[PDB]
């Protein structure tokens, strides 16, 4: 039996194993943290099987949905781990015990130290967390030489016709850009999008929001065409100046440790060579 320590935003259903044989994960937010923990995924996501820095390491999991309940029954999970938003929890905890998690309740670090306290694992998350202090201290130092300490970033992406800006703690490098580097954003969307964390745009106001460099994330090269293309979106300084770093959603929409690791080499890499 898990020592199920109380967390902000941890739900339990049921009694969480002690050391769960074969979880599935249905919230592609977390699935990358049990993995980091070398935790067995029988059942992933199809956003984690889309990831193409976690899909290498979950090849031989099945992709479920929480709608698909006789396959995930058919796996024989001892743990279910899902976001507190997911349809049919009731019926999965009826399959296996339950770690429901509420989003933003603890921050994209807290959550792999708090499934180490929850698994047993707290060594191996700590190992992690002291490397990933060591590297973003040294990479901030490097990235504001070349842009200047204040030097505002965007964090924005597109998904289909719609086009979201991002604050420190939605993904698409919002946790490397704003906690991990430390940059400055822009006024409006430090007034209009890091409470809310997300923030659905108008694509026509978009040159108010972007100040030094914009962080854009898309699933494909032809989501961006048409804005792209546009005159309102070539009007803006950071255009011009070539500050715009164009990155994989498919990883970037993602805060778990592997994604990180590709994330913050390929942000580093793209603030330098800019």
């Amino acid at each position: 039996l898990s020592p199920m320590p109380q967390i902000a935003g941890v739900t339990y259903y049921g009694d969480i194993p002690k050391q769960p044989k074969r979880v599935v994960s249905l919230a592609s937010t977390y699935t990358g943290y049990l993995k980091k923990l070398d935790m067995n995924l029988v059942g992933v996501t199809s956003y984690d099987k889309k990831n193409p820095i976690l899909a290498k390491t979950v090849k031989k999991a099945k992709q479920v949905a929480a709608t698909d309940l006789e396959a995930i029954t058919t796996l024989k999970p001892d743990l279910i781990v899902v976001g507190s938003t997911e349809e049919n929890i009731k019926q999965l905890a009826e399959i296996a015990p339950v770690i429901s998690i509420e989003y933003r309740k603890r921050d994209y670090l807290q959550v792999l130290s708090d499934f180490g306290r929850i698994f047993n694992k707290e060594g191996k998350a700590k190992k992690w967390l002291k490397d990933w202090k060591t590297k973003t201290a040294a990479y901030e130092k490097e990235v504001k030489a070349v842009t200047g300490d204040k030097a505002t970033f965007t964090i924005m992406g597109l998904y289909e016709k719609d086009v979201y800006l991002f604050g420190k703690d939605w993904g698409r490098g919002g946790e490397i850009i704003h906690q991990a580097f430390h940059y400055d954003a822009p006024e409006k969307v430090k007034t209009e999008v890091f409470k809310q964390g997300y923030l659905s745009l108008s694509q026509e106001v978009l040159p108010d929001y972007i100040g030094d460099y914009v962080v854009i994330a898309a699933e494909d090269d032809k989501t961006g065409s048409a804005l792209y293309e546009s005159k309102l979106w070539q009007s803006i300084p950071a255009v011009k100046k070539h500050h715009v770093i164009k990155v994989n959603a498919n990883v970037f929409y993602f805060t778990d440790p592997l994604s990180l690791e590709y994330q913050l080499e390929t942000l580093r890499e793209a603030i330098l060579s800019s």
